[PDB]
């Protein structure tokens, strides 16, 4: 348990430090549309790793904060700011893939570069405003131990004499809504509309090169616009060379940007679902009144839920090295940079 957290800090600073460097090293006119959200995700994951030496020492001494009041406020604020920001970056990535693949409006009216620049400014402004009450409510002090001080959320500042639970559940449910429920629903809607257009795959002639598009079809021969290639009558031949349906190959479009988007979302959902499910169940446990044995599990699973959420911060650079070919190409170029460095030092 303590050795695992120490490994995350080592893989986080070097991992996210590489991701941030690879995007910045790329040319001004050679940058991808998704790169603006990739760079912002790297900044969010990097600052998330900076809060680990404050959190790991706190867990070692079993809930003890020897840093201060301002450090308890800032670290807790940065943890939640980056919690919303990383989720909003994936929302931007999914919407970027939606506007490009689906295309709801005209190509000139879409403004993909403009929309991306607007979304990145709005997400960083929202993440700071939404996580703002966290910094205000967080304060250091003795709870029961007296000799050992702990950094906790003190609801007494805004709540009345009995509405202390109401604010914990009020801010708690909204955090799951803003940070997971709303972004994941947009993520699911984007993926659904993307798969909807892809559903009817293109077929190309291996003889002449006729690119059959299911959207346009072939109304000159009899194929209605919207007919799938498999739904086409068996008597139909190529309108350019007259070859059978058996001489056509399926267009397996190498959608690399969607592969980076899906993998990052799936891994995020696997690392954010146990943290958000245990939290919501604990908040609902006081209102719905769940059994004594059920609440005992959630209290012991939660410190491990915060562990797997920290894993996601250092797991992302590994995913860029397995599915993204652009990051793999810049990695080899980084060793070539070190090869010219050793060649310039001796010549
Ligand atoms: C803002 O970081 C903190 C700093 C110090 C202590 C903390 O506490 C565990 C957090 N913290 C908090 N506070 S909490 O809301 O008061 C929390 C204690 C809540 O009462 C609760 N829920 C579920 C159960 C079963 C019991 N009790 N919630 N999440 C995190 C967190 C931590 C690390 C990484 C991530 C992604 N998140
Ligand atoms: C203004 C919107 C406030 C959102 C609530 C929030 O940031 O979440 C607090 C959370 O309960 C802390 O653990
Ligand atoms: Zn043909």
């Amino acid at each position: 348990i303590p050795a695992i957290y120490m490994l995350v800090f080592l893989l986080g600073t070097t991992g996210n430090g590489l991701v941030l460097w690879t995007v910045f090293r790329s040319s001004r006119e050679k940058r991808r549309s998704a790169d603006i959200f990739i760079a912002s995700l790297a900044v969010a994951d990097l600052t998330f790793v900076v809060t680990l030496p404050l959190w790991a020492t706190y867990t070692y001494r079993d809930y003890d904060w020897p840093f201060g009041t301002f450090f308890c406020k800032l670290s807790s604020y940065l943890i939640f700011v980056n919690m919303y920001a990383s989720a909003f970056c994936l929302t931007g990535l999914s919407f970027d893939r939606y506007l490009a693949i689906v295309r709801p409006v005209a190509n000139a009216r879409l403004r993909l570069r403009v929309s991306g620049a607007v979304a990145t400014a709005v997400l960083w402004v929202l993440a700071a405003l939404l996580a703002m009450p966290v910094m205000v409510l967080r304060t250091t002090g003795d709870l029961c131990n007296t000799n050992k001080v702990q950094c906790y959320m003190d609801y007494s500042m805004v709540a009345t004499v009995s509405s202390e639970w109401a604010w914990e559940v009020g801010l708690g449910v909204s955090s799951t809504t803003v940070g997971f429920v709303v972004p994941f629903t947009i993520c699911l809607t984007c993926y659904f509309f993307i798969a909807q257009t892809i559903a009817m795959k293109k077929y190309t002639c291996t003889v002449c090169g006729y690119i059959y598009n299911p959207e346009d079809g072939d109304p000159d021969n009899g194929v209605n616009p919207g007919t799938d290639f498999k739904d086409i009558p068996d008597d139909w031949v190529c309108p350019l060379c007259g070859v059978g349906k058996d001489q056509f190959e399926e267009v397996e479009e190498r959608r690399r940007l969607l592969s980076i988007c899906v993998v990052l979302v799936v891994t995020f959902a696997l690392c954010w679902m146990p943290y958000h499910l245990v939290k919501t169940l604990y908040m609902l446990g006081s209102l719905l009144h769940w059994p004594c044995d059920f609440d005992l599990f959630l209290m012991n699973i939660f410190p491990y839920c915060t562990c797997i959420s920290y894993v996601n911060s250092c797991l992302n650079p590994f995913l860029y090295a397995f599915f993204d070919p652009r990051f793999r190409q810049a990695c080899t170029s980084m060793l070539l940079m070190g090869q010219s460095r050793l060649e310039v030092l001796f010549q």
